[PDB]
């Protein structure tokens, strides 16, 4: 039922953020999220609602927009609604939301999450397969309050009248497999085609995992963000055992140009992202080795770390070719496991990053988190 169901979930998001190349940000974030039931009968009908605000506290970052003088609003937010229809095992949802696929992951590195306006199909009438499908035809980005067109990380000026998508992904070999073929059109700027391996494979104690992944990109229509011509080829690949996980990460980009994107979005789906980048460069070549350790192992339960480094080399950027940089990035997280205090997220993070190409730089955040359910 539309109410039975229904569920309401409130994060406290306070965020410390810190940029040495020293300056400084820090702010607080509420993300109110209202989801519905479905009416019941053969077409089920729903209703989520977001509602996004921050304030600015005494002090990228990005955590708030800027005033056209370059000064950091003292406080920002939206509302969105997405209407949501259910018929067997389909679903479409109108409206504004939080699109989490592999050609458009959505933001939400900052304090308030990156969402997206238009429609979006998902379809599970067969064992093992879902297909996707949609177009979002407005953004707003993580530090902004309001909606804009779309436009690519390649060229942010450019704007396109919407991103089209439509996708599958066949889950099998008793979950341990899985294929997905992916399409994407920014309308007049980019046409991307991407294919991924996902594959777990349990050999004794350990566990070995295959992420690969394969994007091709073109440019679209009337090529507003220039002539596009690249392919962008990832493995990750992860050996884990007891509270123990490594991993390694191996990467190409090829062609004329970088690996592309939606302005504002993710990183995430290729294989060597990190917090500032994930070397996709024209011609940039990487690898990326990281640790992850399960803290239960010395008494502390709900404490994670993870240590990485990458390394790209051949960049090609507008200013020359050959063009090489790094990444270390280093993480703990606390989860607060009972309690009064329970379900309280303490992360603690460092990046380091040395570009030949670019400004070097290192970064420091605290994020505290609090999640309310009702
Ligand atoms: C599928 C696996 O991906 C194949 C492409 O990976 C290329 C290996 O990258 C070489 C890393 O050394 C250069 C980093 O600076
Ligand atoms: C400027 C670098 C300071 C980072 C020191 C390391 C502290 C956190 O490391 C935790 C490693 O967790 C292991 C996985
Ligand atoms: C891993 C370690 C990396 C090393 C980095 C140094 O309510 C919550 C109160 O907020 C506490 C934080 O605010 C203090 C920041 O000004
Ligand atoms: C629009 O409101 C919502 C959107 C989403 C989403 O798209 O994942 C989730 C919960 C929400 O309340
Ligand atoms: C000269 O600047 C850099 C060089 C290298 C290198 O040689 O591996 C890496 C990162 C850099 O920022």
């Amino acid at each position: 039922g539309f109410l039975e169901d229904a569920k309401t979930d409130l994060v406290l998001r306070n965020y410390y953020f810190n940029r040495d190349f020293l300056v400084d940000e820090w702010a607080q974030g509420f993300i109110l999220k209202f989801s519905s039931g479905y009416t019941p009968g053969t077409v089920g009908v729903g209703l989520d609602a977001i509602g996004l605000f921050g304030v600015k506290l005494n002090s990228n970052s990005e955590l708030l927009p800027l005033h056209d003088d370059g000064r950091a609003a003292d406080n920002y937010g939206r509302v969105g609604v997405a209407a949501k229809l259910r018929v067997s095992a389909s679903e479409l949802k109108i409206g504004e939301m939080l699109p989490d696929i592999p050609l458009l992951r959505y933001d939400d590195g900052r304090l308030l999450p990156q969402t997206f306006r238009g429609f979006a199909v998902v379809s599970r009438e067969l064992p093992g397969l879902a297909l996707q499908a949609g177009r979002f035809d407005a953004v707003s980005l993580r530090n902004s309050a309001d909606m804009q067109d779309l436009s690519a990380w390649s060229a942010p000026t450019q704007k396109s009248d919407g991103f089209n998508y439509a996708g599958a992904e066949y889950r099998f070999n008793r979950e341990r497999t899985q294929l997905g073929l992916w399409h994407g059109q920014l309308e007049d700027v980019y046409r991307q085609s991407y294919a991924n391996l996902l594959h777990k494979q349990r050999v004794g104690d350990w566990t070995l995992g295959a992420n690969l992944g394969l994007f091709v990109d073109r440019d679209d229509g009337a090529a507003r963000a220039g002539e596009i011509d690249s392919h962008t080829v990832y493995g990750l690949f992860s050996a884990g055992i007891g509270l123990h996980t490594f991993y390694l990460g191996l990467q190409k980009v090829g062609g004329d140009s970088g690996w592309q994107s939606v302005y504002g979005s993710s990183g995430r789906s290729m294989g060597n992202d990190m917090f500032n980048g994930n070397f996709t460069n024209a011609d940039e070549r990487s690898w990326q080795v990281r640790y992850d350790y399960d803290f239960v192992g010395l008494g502390w339960p709900g404490l994670i770390g993870m240590v990485r480094y990458g390394h790209g080399s051949n960049a090609t950027t507008k200013a020359g070719s050959g063009g090489k940089e790094w990444e270390r990035d280093v993480e703990l997280g606390y989860t607060v496991q009972s309690g009064p205090l329970a379900r309280l997220n303490v992360r603690l993070n460092h990046a380091s990053n040395r570009r030949s190409f670019n400004s070097d730089f290192d970064q420091t955040r605290l994020v505290v988190s609090y999640p309310l359910s009702w």
